[PDB]
């Protein structure tokens, strides 16, 4: 199968292209695996998979950690991304953004159901497993709970059959046979849940499914839109139609090629212990439990020699930078567009620890428009920051056509020299909040509202007549022909690999 | 002579540490020299020494470039540094900055005078230089003139005679015998000839002395205090009095092994064409001359084989960003501290292109105070603020004792996950604002007065009962045994020098 539908051969795959490491001696998932994990995403090293984990009984489970996370070179930056989508591992940010974006205006390209699958090898009921029992990882030393869930797919559908989310949020488990986890506005897993609240009758058919076709696991990451289910998005994207199987405990349907798949009940009425945990903007406050959502497990079935994928997050980089960030600014990209607003590129800088969206501007069109900063970041801001795509976004930074919004040193450039503090931002006190940035949820105001900005980097004359200046740069302060004899003299006048 | 007391040891002491490379081709001072020195720049290659200029002409001028600028290397970034002032080339920033405000606190050693020096092995009268004959440089294609001053040390005295100042300003040659440059408030030369204006009988006798001592063009580009003579300043900083020659035509004094010295007058009456000149924040608008203050050079004096140094200022990094903005931020370190601030470290972040300064709190002694972020915010910004040394400084961060205030990224992380946007911050619009800030001077609003403001990245918990996260980072997230067993097995399971 394709390393993009397959997630045993994206293992494979990342280990042809020598971005692996195998580890087969003992490794403990009470902090160890998770702090190796950790030192890859910090220095940007191989991904490391797990094969001996203490604890591991009866095939249940490897660990493949920093599933999402950067290559070291800079040719290859992105190269484990564009292995979840069938790309050259040399594509670029904006490539995969495309790709992503893609199936946005094709029609959906809905699953096929076959009789069974890898994730059918093996089965473990109500009197046979114990959560308490497993190999979940402790991934950070204050944590309240083994992390089992971080780079799974909860599978859920609307009472009406209508639609099929599949999404991560991160559980933890709770006890033999329940786990607790995230369930919050406006996230589609939460959207559905109260669908259900409201029906009233019973608890919410559910499915976890872990190592997933990894062009799966991207959509179940990204906002596309309420009420478009992901496995037809990912038909579309990748050309083909997923296979997927039947639970055998309820009627959702999961990937043939899941790694392990939990099925059971997300419930409508109970709550329980969750939190805290090492979260994407890099902190854990000890102690912040909070109740949340709660998950029955009935069943548990597993593919031989099962891998689970876990995502030890925090500072920079893992999968909550490069995954979380950069597919909300292509949502957002999107969005943009479709409200005849002049976007060509977003992207979330890893510097703002994804907290911002560069946008940028197609400045004849601006030009065009005939607007004021004031008028315009008005307008930018209520179309990103009222929608769900602006949800985990708290600063846009408007950039024009010069900008490289793809590299954080140029954006960090333009907000810096070309956004007047106060006077070239508008503030957005009035919308949906993201509580997990600290200074949302452990700040000094409200944890779910407000804190939002437009800071318009865009120069005046960008509105009216066109950019006058230059950069005082090598690139843009000396001609061409200069620039050439200078770049093929460096070495014989005495001064010092793109791959490396 | 020692390197920081004379510049052609300097020269010599960079050779020696393999960071200098001599070019002996003939190079073009119209561009050439320039782009070569900004690639350098934005590199952190070697220095460029430029002993064959096209236009040299009885010894005027060889061209040393990029003579503050950063080493490729990490342990010895700062190494140019350093080596203006006697440390050795791993010194840290904060020894740096440690060693430039040690002076504050010391009496001066006032400069000795002595009869002749090498500066003037050759004089050039009246009717024998000619300024626009010489090998000046235009340092970008769009500079509005060819500026011969950008490493130079103006030297003014105050009516009195009681203080003379010692400070970078730029300069462009005029026509033969004059220079046009930036004089402006508040800065020292604009000050003293604010004197000279006010008494209305004569211009101001005037120096500008090029390749001096590096101890004394490093405290001529630091805010030390109104009225304080930089002589003896560097004399108490360096423990010995520097050795100055009088001028030939006017009575000031000049150091002894300066390479090249022009006397004069600066108009107090005057103004000529000046700029534009691609600047410190990485921009030059085309055409944008506006009129500045006219000097007339009545003599030159220089060294044998005289040495011209050049800063190709822009994008980073250049001397503009490691001497502009690190001393700021050391006077800023320095000024809060004599205002009972708990303010342990400042550094202006290059990422922010030296525009903010972040302010490392000292929270045991915030939390005696028994404040909040509005207060002190608001206390902060109107010490910094309302001096000269906050002049260029358009934001300050504050941020807690886990930050490593010369570390851009977690400078970045703390502003991006512990300032709220609005909330958090306090804006200033009725203080001075620097203009060369392209938001400034080419803005929405007025040039000189506004768009400043202080962010609080302080955490609630910080003015309060101490700090209550631990980072989800390798460093604080997993205990120090396991960290050392991680490390130590590192390269055995299969993963990737401090000099390099
Ligand atoms: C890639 C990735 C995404 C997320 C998460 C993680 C990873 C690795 C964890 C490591 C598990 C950390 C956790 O904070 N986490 C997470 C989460 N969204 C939540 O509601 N709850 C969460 O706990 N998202 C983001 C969501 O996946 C997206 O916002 C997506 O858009 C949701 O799908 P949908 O609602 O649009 O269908
Ligand atoms: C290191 C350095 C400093 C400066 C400059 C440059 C360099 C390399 C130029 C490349 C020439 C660019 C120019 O923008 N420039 C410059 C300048 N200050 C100005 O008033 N005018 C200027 O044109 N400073 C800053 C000043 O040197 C300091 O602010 C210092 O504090 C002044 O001394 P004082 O008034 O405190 O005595
Ligand atoms: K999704
Ligand atoms: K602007
Ligand atoms: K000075
Ligand atoms: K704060
Ligand atoms: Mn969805
Ligand atoms: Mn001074």
């Amino acid at each position: 199968q394709p390393a993009h539908l397959c997630f045993r051969s994206f293992v494979e795959a990342l280990k042809v292209d020598n971005d692996l490491v195998e580890i087969n001696t003992p490794i403990d998932p009470n902090l160890e695996a998770a702090a190796i994990t950790r030192r890859v995403c910090e220095t940007n090293d191989k991904a490391p998979l797990f094969n001996n984990l203490i604890g591991m009984k009866n095939g249940l489970f490897r660990i493949l950690g920093a599933p999402g996370s950067l290559r070291k070179s800079s040719a290859d930056r992105y190269g484990r991304l564009a292995r979840h989508l069938a790309l050259p591992p040399t594509a670029s940010m904006r490539e995969i953004l495309d790709k992503m974006l893609s199936a946005s205006d094709m029609p959906p390209i809905p699953p096929t159901i076959v009789p069974t699958g890898p994730c059918k090898e093996n089965s473990l009921d109500d009197s046979e497993f114990d959560l308490t029992e497993l190999p979940v990882p402790l991934i950070h030393k204050s944590d309240g709970g083994k992390y089992i869930q971080t780079y799974g797919m909860h599978i859920v559908q609307s009472p009406d059959g209508t639609w099929t989310n599949w999404s991560i949020a991160r559980a933890m488990v709770h006890d033999k046979n329940h786990l607790t986890g995230l369930v919050i506005p406006p996230q589609h897993i939460w959207q559905i849940h109260q669908m259900w609240k409201k029906e009233g009758r019973s608890d919410v058919p559910w499915a976890l499914a872990f190592g997933v076709p990894p062009a799966a696991i991207m959509a179940s990451s990204m906002p596309i839109p309420d009420g478009v289910t992901e496995a037809g998005y990912v038909g579309a994207m990748t050309g083909s139609s997923l296979e997927l199987v039947k639970c055998d405990t309820n009627d959702l349907y999961v990937p043939a090629t899941s790694e392990i798949v939990l099925e059971g009940t997300l419930s409508i009425s109970e709550t329980g212990p969750e939190g805290p945990f090492g979260q994407m903007h890099g902190y854990i406050f000890p102690g912040d439990t909070h109740l949340g959502a709660k998950y029955k497990v009935n069943r548990i079935t597993y593919r031989n020699n099962a891998i689970m994928p876990m995502s030890s997050c925090g500072r920079l980089t893992d999968e909550t930078h490069t995954m979380i960030g950069s597919l909300a600014a292509a949502e957002i990209r999107k969005l943009c567009q479709q409200n005849d607003l002049p976007i060509t590129d977003a992207f979330a800088p890893f510097e703002s620890q994804v907290t911002w969206v560069a946008l940028r501007v197609d400045t004849e069109k601006l030009r065009a428009m005939k607007t004021t900063s004031e008028g315009f970041r008005k307008r930018v801001g209520d179309v990103v920051f009222n929608h769900k795509a602006g949800y985990t976004i708290h600063r846009l930074v408007l950039v024009g056509d010069d900008i490289d919004v793809y590299e954080g040193k140029d954006v960090l450039w333009a907000f810096s020299t070309r956004c007047r503090p106060g006077m070239d931002e508008t503030l957005f006190e009035d919308v949906r909040g993201f509580p997990l940035i600290p200074y949302m949820g452990h700040g000094n105001g409200p944890a779910h509202r407000g804190g939002k900005v437009v800071s318009d980097a865009l120069m005046p004359t960008e509105y009216t007549t066109g950019r006058n200046w230059e950069a005082a740069d090598f690139n843009q302060s000396y001609p061409e022909d200069l620039k050439q004899k200078v770049l093929d003299n460096w070495t014989k006048m005495g001064f010092s690999h793109h791959h490396h």
